[PDB]
């Protein structure tokens, strides 16, 4: 009986094996657009993904996960908030069972369909295992998806996905450019948070980027597809693995832009 998005697993229940699931710096939030306050000290983002070697593409059960080479500084953010250069190790989605939900972070509660974490640990700790046990040891980009166009840079995921059904299922994804997945303005919205998924632990810094990028139905539809389920197990689709909204306490978001 361990954590999952069901009725029995969810959210609600979590912390109970995690506490920290009500801890004061708690992953994801409401964005606030009125209350974010503009941070003219706040610098440009850079995110230097020219390099980035992607390797393996992973459904753990919770979601599927495209894992980089982080051995060396191959994929990087700097700049905005952050002090220090941020590794890029893996990004993964989470998505509703329709179109009407599925985003993490909502914008004045607007929820979006989709939302992408790429998700990177602070050099300074050596690797990313070290790097969770400190307040700032990952930055984790959050972008938010909208069903319309498709994204051409988001295709090669959508069709391996069937190669990866069921849970522990991998399959090798080289040269996947994460560039595509970014949309064009670098706004964005910054606040102290968590992991989103247990352990929920409390070491990210959250980057929140304005603009959605826009995908396609059919792209949405094929990570519907997935399963929590591993091989040989009754079927369940891997949706709504999304983490509601939670308390802001005693935190202010800051803005990039006026
Ligand atoms: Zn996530």
């Amino acid at each position: 009986h361990h954590w999952g998005y069901g009725k029995h697993n969810g959210p609600e229940h979590w912390h109970k094996d995690f506490p920290i699931a009500k801890g004061e710096r708690q992953s994801p939030v409401d964005i606030d657009t009125h209350t974010a306050k503009y941070d003219p000290s706040l610098k440009p983002l850079s995110v230097s993904y020219d390099q980035a070697t992607s390797l393996r593409i992973l459904n753990n059960g919770h979601a599927f996960n495209v894992e980089f080479d982080d051995s060396q500084d191959k994929a990087v953010l700097k700049g905005g908030p952050l002090d220090g250069t941020y590794r890029l190790i893996q990004f993964h989605f989470h998505w509703g069972s329709l179109d009407g939900q599925g985003s993490e972070h909502t914008v004045d509660k607007k929820k979006y369909a989709a939302e992408l974490h790429l998700v990177h640990w602070n050099t300074k700790y050596g690797d990313f295992g070290k790097a969770v046990q400190q307040p700032d040891g990952l930055a984790v980009l959050g972008i938010f998806l909208k069903v319309g166009s498709a994204k051409p840079g988001l295709q090669k995921v959508v069709d391996v996905l069937d190669s990866i059904k069921t849970k522990g299922k991998s399959a090798d994804f080289t040269n996947f450019d994460p560039r595509g997945l970014l949309p064009e303005s670098l706004d964005y919205w910054t606040y102290p948070g968590s992991l989103t998924t247990p352990p929920l632990l409390e070491c990210v810094t959250w980057i929140v980027l304005k603009e959605p990028i826009s995908v396609s139905s059919e792209q949405v539809l094929k990570f519907r597809k997935l399963n929590f389920n591993g091989p040989g197990e009754p079927e369940e689709l891997m949706v709504d693995n999304w983490r509601p909204a939670q308390p802001l306490k005693n935190r202010q978001i800051k803005a990039s832009f006026k």
